[PDB]
């Protein structure tokens, strides 16, 4: 359970420590936040897909080729991020440990607290 930190459009950051595979729900429920979806997602997520940056997604895209299946996941992707890779619902996982990305959702925060 490491930690990622997530960095805003308003150049503000946000840290909360992340799972595998899980995504950012299972953190509103720690942080007794205002949450909407009411989904425990799962509880044991294993060599699952890759959730970095925008700004590395260039990079990875780019250092590895698609096949012809491979390429063609792309056409079945519907709805999820350009920040994703081999992704369904955008999670993050234990790969970006003590790496910064972008969040997966579009909320926001600077403000300091010390949720349960």
């Amino acid at each position: 359970m490491p930690l990622i930190t997530f960095i805003s459009p308003d150049g503000s950051r946000k840290t909360y420590e992340a799972y595998d595979g899980e995504t950012l729900l299972s953190l509103a429920h720690r942080n007794n936040v205002d949450l909407e979806g009411a989904c425990e997602g799962s509880l044991a997520c294993s060599t699952c897909h890759v959730i970095i940056d925008p700004s590395w997604y260039d990079i990875v895209e780019q250092h590895n080729e698609i096949s012809d299946e491979e390429n063609d996941m792309l056409d079945l992707a519907f709805g999820l991020t350009d920040t994703s890779r081999l992704g369904c619902q955008i999670i993050l996982t234990k790969e970006l440990d003590g790496l910064c990305v972008i969040l997966p959702t579009e909320t926001r925060n600077i403000s300091f607290v010390k949720n349960s």
